[PDB]
């Protein structure tokens, strides 16, 4: 038994970084999806408007998504992460991570997770992004090449793939930071995906129980 909860916006990579060892381990969470406007419940619990926030069996209130990563593989004695890094995976993803906010912001936006269910909630998503990353419109209007872009840096990864249930053969950090980038680019209608990158997004979907966006692309 436990009594763990685990406070999200289901968008927010590291909030799916937070849920990954939870399905890993099939250890229960219980997910509570925040407004995506709500200053006073984050507030509330760890003194700042932040997510992922986890609540532990003692009540107390444990933020970072990493921490949070190790807390609870380590909860048990026996943690999962095990592997090796891959300084290229690292390389990779920080070349990834600084342009794929182009395709991803403007589909949140447009998009029906429940962080984002009142009209406020989404207003306050779309303006607080604009005026600090750009126009979606202009974003949106560019999708084919960065369709493309993203094509391309996912040819290069698949030879990076060691295996469909760990980047670098034994599960890593590589793997927790890894997933939910191809996760939320499963929202991105028109991305050519190669097999080994397909097949790692499918089988560390169904093992981390967390879901791909393909039903609502666009
Ligand atoms: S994705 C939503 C935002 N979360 C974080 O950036 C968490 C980063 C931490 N360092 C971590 O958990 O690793 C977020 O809560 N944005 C603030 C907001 O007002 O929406
Ligand atoms: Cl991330």
């Amino acid at each position: 038994s436990n009594a763990m909860k685990l406070y999200i916006y289901d968008h927010c990579p590291f909030c799916v970084k937070a849920r990954m060892i939870f399905g890993l381990k099939n250890i229960p969470v219980e997910l509570n999806v925040l407004q995506n406007d709500d200053e006073a419940t984050p507030t509330r619990m760890i003194g700042q408007k932040m997510v992922p926030i986890l609540q532990k069996d003692d009540s107390r209130y444990l933020p970072e998504s990493m921490d949070i990563v190790h807390y609870v593989d380590n909860l048990d004695g026996k943690p999962l992460l095990t592997g090796k890094r891959n300084p290229a995976i690292e390389e990779w993803l920080r070349k990834v991570n600084g342009y794929v906010n182009q395709l991803l912001l403007p589909r949140f936006a447009k998009s029906a997770f429940d962080e984002f269910s009142t009209p406020a909630a989404r207003q306050y998503f779309i303006r607080k992004k604009e005026a600090s990353s750009g126009s979606f419109d202009n974003h949106l209007a560019h999708s084919a090449g960065l369709i493309k872009k993203i094509g391309d840096d996912l040819r290069l990864l698949d030879k990076l793939i060691v295996q469909p249930n760990a980047v670098n053969g034994e599960l890593s950090e590589d793997d927790i930071h890894l997933f939910p980038l191809l996760r939320n680019l499963t929202l991105v209608a028109g991305i050519h995906w190669p097999t080994k990158v397909a097949d790692y997004r499918d089988n560390m979907a169904k093992q981390t129980q967390i879901n791909l966006l393909s039903s609502m692309a666009i």
